[PDB]
């Protein structure tokens, strides 16, 4: 029924509108309806480019028999199959299937999480459908609807532009031009087209919207566009690596080297006397492959995209890989007003009324959360006649409403609303009916209205009169004092006066009000405070931040009273903190601000010239920054600088797609979860690190203490496979995901010259491995008193180094903090795995299958009691030497 077919870039641009408009058969004004719109999904498809096949399970099954460590295993299996002795054959044929299948699991796991890891952040854009403008993903779109263009808003597709006023795309990411090219809506002559180079009638996806307004009609969609299949090449290309994945992976090569030459000395030492070929060869090549990492790469993106998702299950999103690591080194973490600090409300707080008595209104918002105190008693409805008259004046003298907790209109006035419908007084506007009004005007900066009562009509006419004090003054003549009314003296009106300056220098936005029969004989009421108000835990995340060493900035564009006001009720301001004004910054730049901007916090009457500069100089010295900013003019400010914290409820898409993560709730308290996260992230790589260090130094010590006086090895390659598998498997995954704890956020911040292996953990490495080592030598030598047992000191020496794993695995959970702090079961997937572990060791040991496979003996009670009290001599030792650690931190803490 005739079909809608795809018209390429140069073909819609060369037809006019109306005649694109017919050949899509799409509706310019009321777009596309739901059925066609679902009718074109199921011919055309979803919007977005044709997705690479990826090889089956089957291919990475194979893949994994590269790394030619299991291709030497492979070949001493094989040779001694020539050399007829099936037994150990089948075992490490068995033993490297295992390997090969639990490597499997471990590369489908990581490699799904990196695929689930571009999700995060879909492509947004707005439509018109059945006349009405809905919200909906860029993936929805097909070809015929109708998309709203704005300013700072992403390109999602080919569109014939119909309309447009002052449009002002980006095509540097698709020509590589810095100009912006003003776009036209007339039809463009066909002779005139090469590359782009004149294309302004037609909108092509991935361009970036930096001025003006205008609709299109989309021509195509996914696969089908002229610089899609160039976009779609830039696409699926491999991501820059984090210099921490960097270090990462030189610590294992060099790891990996020192191994290499432990093992080749070993196997040197070993056949230098009499011992046997084959056994010690394969022994070493297992060695090899247990103490080389495999896993920590993998581990590293387990836990960055496990912390990624647990931000994002928070109220802040996270974009780029090596962003997160800079987290936990910010330290001149920056805000700014007017939705970071303080919500974009407006909330009244002190009111001053013509007595002078001094009224506090508690609760943030327009909502009904709040009180009014006066004197220490809360004040509802008509009790104190002194702010009720100012409440009434200002309620029914108004023109906003708040509706569903939204305001329209002026935000002073609803913060007005709100303060009168705190106590119960929002029907108080509905009591009167309004008969002459004047509207505010900048000239007079003042407003009143003429009223009556529904209900007493009979009653003279009140004129309730609200504005500027040195207004509303003027017609003021008289004061109510205590339920008197009396002549407005001098006096009065320098004290009246004095309040008002106090009120400033508090950070009040003063308002006056009055009320009388008519304008000049009006009767003064009081004064209102109106001042920005700081969010609900802004001022305990800026205690918190502060306290560990995290210097907060912050930059207004309010006067200099309003954001020392603000500065010093949140905390930021101290004894010796000065301010800058923008002018100040203006006139000089970059040389002499960076010896002051250490002990500076306020910056007020700011621009985005002022962000950079600042940014600047705060880079010189050297720091990490976290420059806020939504809009357009803050593109270059999250662009060239660090960290760029957005916010994706008011912010555009500029701040989006071209800076760093966002936050969906625009608050302040999203920063805080962030440094967490990234230092759990840190503490959860340190605790695999410090492990796995421990346990292959342990195995290592223990092999060559066995092969040095050619004394009979304990461990033959299955075994060390298996301890392997458990150093490098589901417990190694199970130590390095670990939720995070709350005590990393009093830790100063972490430094970019860092490293991991520190001089504690190193020593707690050592620690460990000497008692592993010295609980396995001592439990060899007690079995080996009779010197003619060969199954049974095998059986035990295995199962006593597994049982030590698992023990160093319970007590390296935390560096700083006991097991028993955190509790016994805090993670369930790791209990789990310990569960699984302790299940596997008992199958090998009992199953006479994996008797023979691993040439195992099984135990008895006695014996399992006795390694399990032996194999508790390195938990407590740890454990106490943590406690005694913090006890005299915390001793040295107190005495300071
Ligand atoms: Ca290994």
């Amino acid at each position: 029924e005739t079909m809608i077919p795809v018209l390429t870039s140069k073909k819609a641009s060369e037809l006019p509108v109306s005649e694109v408009a017919s050949i899509l058969q799409a509706d310019l004004q009321n777009g596309l309806n739901k059925c066609e719109v679902s009718h074109r999904r199921a011919f055309h498809g979803w919007n977005e480019f044709d997705i690479s096949e990826d090889e089956p399970l089957w291919k990475k099954y194979i893949s994994q028999f590269k790394n030619p460590l299991i291709m030497l295993l492979l070949a001493s299996a094989v040779i001694s199959v020539l050399m007829h002795q099936f037994d150990d054959a089948v075992s490490i044929t068995v033993a490297i299937l295992i390997v090969v299948t639990v490597a499997f699991v471990q590369e489908y796991r990581s490699e799904k999480s990196l695929e689930e890891l571009s999700k995060l952040v879909p492509p947004e854009c707005h439509c018109v459908r059945e006349g009405k403008l809905e919200h909906t993903l860029a993936r929805d779109l097909v070809p015929g609807d109708t998309v709203c263009l704005s300013v700072g808003d992403r390109v999602p597709a080919d569109l014939r532009l119909f309309e447009a006023v002052d449009l002002s795309i980006d095509e540097s990411s698709l020509t590589g031009e810095t100009t912006p090219c003003s776009k036209v809506t007339a039809p463009q002559p066909a002779a005139t087209n090469g590359d782009l180079a004149s294309r302004s009638n037609i909108a092509f996806m991935g361009t970036l919207v930096r001025c003006g307004k205008a609709k299109g009609v989309v021509i195509g969609t996914g696969e089908n566009s002229e610089f899609g299949e160039v976009f779609k090449m830039m696409q699926a290309e491999e991501a820059p690596k984090t210099p921490l994945q960097k270090s990462m992976d030189l610590l294992g090569k060099q790891l990996s080297f020192y191994s290499f030459g432990i093992i080749g000395i070993i196997m040197l030492v070993g056949w230098l006397l009499g011992k046997d070929i084959l056994e010690m060869f394969t022994i070493s090549v297992s060695l090899a492959v247990a103490a080389i990492p495999e896993g920590l790469p993998i581990v590293v993106t387990v836990t960055l995209a496990l912390g990624v998702m647990r931000m994002v299950k928070k109220r802040a999103i996270v974009k780029k890989l090596p962003i997160v690591e800079t987290l936990g080194c910010c330290n001149v973490i920056c805000s700014d007003k007017t939705g970071t600090l303080t919500k974009n409300e407006m909330t009244v707080t002190h009111i001053f009324t013509s007595d002078g008595l001094h009224a506090e209104v508690t609760g943030v918002g327009y909502n009904q959360f709040g009180e009014v105190i006066v004197d220490g008693d809360v004040v509802h409805g008509f009790y104190n006649p002194a702010v009720s008259r100012i409440v009434e004046a200002g309620c029914v003298c108004n023109d906003a409403v708040i509706r569903n907790n939204t305001l329209m209109g002026k935000p002073t006035e609803g913060a007005l609303i709100a303060l009168a419908m705190k106590m119960g007084l929002d029907g108080l506007q509905q009591d009167y009916i309004r008969k002459a009004e004047y509207p505010f005007s900048s000239e007079q900066k003042w407003m009143a209205v003429k009223c009556v009562h529904r209900t007493q009509q009979d009653r003279p006419e009140i004129c309730f009169m609200k504005g500027a004090y040195e207004q509303v003054i003027k017609y003021c003549t008289t004061y109510q004092s205590k339920g008197q009314t009396l002549t407005l003296t001098q006096q009065q009106r320098d004290v009246y006066q004095q309040e008002k300056a106090r009120m400033g220098s508090a950070g009040l936005r003063v308002l006056a009000l009055a009320s009388g029969p008519e304008l000049g004989q009006l009767t003064f009421l009081g004064l209102v405070g109106i001042i920005d108000p700081p969010r609900t835990g802004v001022k305990e995340a800026v205690t918190t931040l502060i306290a560990s060493g995290v210097s907060i900035k912050m930059i207004t564009g309010d006067s200099q009273e309003t954001a020392v006001a603000i500065a010093s009720r949140l905390g930021l301001y101290s004894k010796t903190s000065q301010s800058v004004s923008g002018e100040e910054i203006d006139a000089m730049d970059v040389q002499q601000l960076s010896q002051i901007v250490p002990k500076v916090a306020v910056f007020y009457r700011a621009s985005p010239r002022h962000k950079m500069k600042i940014i600047k100089s705060l880079q010189k010295n050297g720091s990490v920054v976290a420059m806020t900013g939504d809009g357009v003019n803050d593109a270059v400010a999250l662009k060239a600088a660090d960290i760029g914290v957005a916010m994706g409820q008011t912010g555009t898409d500029v701040c989006k797609e071209a800076a760093d993560m966002i936050l969906v709730d625009d608050d302040f308290q999203t920063i805080m979860s962030a440094i967490e996260e990234g230092k759990g992230i840190y503490n959860n790589i340190k605790n695999f690190v410090r492990f796995q260090l421990s346990t292959s130094i342990a195995a290592l010590t223990l092999i060559s203490l066995a092969t040095l006086m050619n004394f009979p090895n304990p461990l033959n390659a299955m075994q060390i496979l298996w301890i392997n598998i458990i150093m490098d498997g589901p417990p190694a995954q199970s130590l390095g995901v670990e939720p995070v704890d709350k005590d990393v956020i009093r830790k100063p911040p972490r430094n970019w010259k860092d490293s991991i292996l520190t001089k504690n953990l190193i020593l707690k490495i050592l620690v460990s491995s000497i008692i592993i080592v010295c609980g396995t030598l001592f439990v060899f030598w007690r079995e080996l008193r009779d010197n003619v047992i060969t199954p049974r000191d095998t059986t035990m020496t295995f199962t006593c180094f597994v049982f030590f794993d698992m023990f160093n695995a319970l007590s390296s959970r935390s560096q700083t903090k006991s097991v028993f702090e955190i509790g016994l079961c805090s993670n369930r997937m790791f209990c789990y795995a310990v569960l699984g572990s302790i299940m596997g060791q008992l199958l090998v040991i009992y199953f006479p299958p994996l008797q023979k496979v691993f040439q195992t003996e099984s135990l008895s009670i006695l014996d399992l009691l006795f390694l399990l009290g032996l194999t508790s001599s390195v938990c407590i030792v740890a454990e106490i030497i943590k406690k005694v650690e913090r006890s005299r931190e915390k001793i040295q803490k107190h005495v300071s």
